[PDB]
């Protein structure tokens, strides 16, 4: 299954991330800045079907249970958000996509002077699919990423040709909580 472990924090607050056995990981976090922790693949694919089971999902603040990855050419950070805490992420509304039993809202946002895979202070577009209501957790779940890639394409949101990592993540900003996720 997975071959990659992602564990990044801007150093704000506490992010206690555990690289577990196989595709399993856990995070306990408190009063954070920006962070992203997850398991997945060093090289993303628009054709990948990601499976996971979030045995524990207990955010608050801005904390997302999300497919997370990058492309370059152009530099794009993308999300397929299945669940969240207190605040649901949104941006510029494009449309919707139905996939894996859920309806997701498609949004774009822009990050300025921000950390990325390309450096400490960079500018990049973010693509989002955000589930309309929180996905149930604790059972096996699939994200059929091709559905999202295709839907994004239809709204002129094209991904880059150079694929970086792709993980099923716990990601947050000004957030506290616990997660435990297995990815395959
Ligand atoms: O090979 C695949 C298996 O790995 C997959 O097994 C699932 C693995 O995740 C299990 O859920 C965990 C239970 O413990 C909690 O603490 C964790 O947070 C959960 O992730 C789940 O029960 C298994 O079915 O099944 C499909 C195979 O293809
Ligand atoms: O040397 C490089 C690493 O430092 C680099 O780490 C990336 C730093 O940017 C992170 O993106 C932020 C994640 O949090 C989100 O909320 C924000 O949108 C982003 O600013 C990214 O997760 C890290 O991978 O990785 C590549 C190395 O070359």
């Amino acid at each position: 299954s997975t071959d990659y472990w992602q564990n990044w924090t801007d150093g704000g607050g506490i992010v206690n991330a555990v690289n577990g056995s196989g595709g399993n990981y856990s995070v306990n976090w408190s009063n954070t800045g920006n962070f992203v922790v997850g398991k997945g693949w060093t090289t993303g694919s628009p054709f990948r079907t990601i499976n996971y089971n979030a045995g524990v999902w207990a955010p608050n603040g801005n904390g997302y249970l999300t497919l997370y990855g990058w492309t370059r050419s152009p530099l794009i950070e993308y999300y397929v958000v299945d669940s969240w805490g207190t605040y649901r992420p949104t941006g510029t509304y494009k449309g919707t996509v139905k996939s894996d039993g859920g309806t997701y809202d498609i949004y774009t946002t822009t990050r300025y002077n921000a950390p990325s895979i390309d450096g400490d202070r960079t500018t990049f577009t973010q693509y989002w699919s955000v589930r309309q209501s929180k996905r149930p957790t604790g059972s096996n779940a699939t994200i059929t990423f091709s559905n999202h890639v295709n839907a994004w394409k239809s709204h002129g949101m094209n991904l880059g040709s150079n694929w970086a990592y792709q993980v099923m993540a716990t990601a947050g900003y000004q957030s506290s909580g616990s997660s435990n996720v297995t990815v395959w």
